[PDB]
């Protein structure tokens, strides 16, 4: 099965998922001097006041914090988007060392990690139908750098001991994702894809310019997770990031001057 190793990592994915070599793959390098300021872009509307987290899951590639998406609660709108996108889950990508881990890069800079808040377009009714559409998902990407602790991340860090291995899940109610947002909602945006198989070209990417800071101790606890299941040879869950893919016929737009 696909993963992040020498024999099953990103350079292999195209064999099972030929769209890996497609025209709108993610992530990409964001060249800040080439990105065009677009005065037509609206402020991002992030409405997470009523978000209902349910559960956290180790899926063998990352951990997902899951939300109840059965009502119009936690929604993303405005920015580059038409209509309303509902939060279904967030997860991270991170490195073995602080010098790598992000999927997007900024002028080739790699951050220590990257947070993805995944939302689906309510006009397609469910997640699975939305990913079959070119405007099906909106993923809000947020860089992590190592410095000061993020107090709003600590509830996530403290539950990871209970989901060390693939297939382990835990009850994870009342988690407020507003505690993971930077001050500024200035962003870059471009059309792209999921960054894991099935690599579907269904995403409007919205990548915030301002990173959040997390402590070395917080990211070290991400790196204690395991890719393997309980009672299998230990493989630390690190370097679960896809490298930058070719930009091809795409424009990255900036919300800010
Ligand atoms: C969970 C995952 C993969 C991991 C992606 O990660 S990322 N990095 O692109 O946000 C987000 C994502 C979106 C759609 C989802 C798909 C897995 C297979 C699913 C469940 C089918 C129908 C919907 C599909
Ligand atoms: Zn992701």
């Amino acid at each position: 099965h696909w993963g992040y190793g020498k024999h099953n990592g990103p350079e292999h994915w195209h064999k099972d998922f030929p769209i890996a070599k497609g025209e709108r793959q993610s992530p990409v390098d964001i060249d800040t001097h080439t990105a065009k300021y677009d005065p037509s872009l609206k402020p991002l509307s992030v409405s997470y006041d009523q978000a209902t987290s349910l559960r956290i899951l180790n899926n063998g590639h990352a951990f997902n914090v899951e939300f109840d998406d059965s009502q119009d609660k936690a929604v993303l709108k405005g920015g580059p988007l038409d209509g309303t996108y509902r939060l279904i889950q967030f997860h991270f990508h991170w490195g073995s060392l602080d010098g790598q881990g992000s999927e997007h890069t900024v002028d080739k800079k790699k951050y220590a990690a990257e947070l993805h808040l995944v939302h689906w377009n309510t006009k397609y009714g469910d997640f699975g139908k939305a990913v079959q559409q070119p405007d099906g998902l909106a993923v809000l990407g947020i860089f992590l750098k190592v410095g000061s602790a993020k107090p709003g991340l600590q509830k996530v860090v403290d539950v990871l001991d209970s989901i060390k291995t693939k297939g382990k899940s835990a009850d994870f109610t009342n988690f407020d994702p507003r505690g993971l947002l930077p001050e500024s909602l200035d962003y870059w945006t471009y059309p792209g894809s999921l960054t894991t198989p099935p690599l579907l070209e269904c995403v409007t990417w919205i990548v915030l310019k301002e990173p959040i800071s997390v402590s070395s101790e917080q990211v070290l606890k991400f790196r204690k997770l395991n890719f393997n299941g309980e009672g299998e040879p230990e493989e630390l869950m690190v370097d679960n990031w896809r490298p930058a893919q070719p930009l091809k016929n795409r424009q990255i737009k900036a919300s800010f001057k």
